[PDB]
């Protein structure tokens, strides 16, 4: 949903650290 595009910014990097 549109909630992923938002959590992405925090879910994309957090995935690394």
């Amino acid at each position: 949903g549109e909630e992923e595009l938002q959590e992405n910014q925090e879910l994309i990097r957090e995935k690394s650290n």
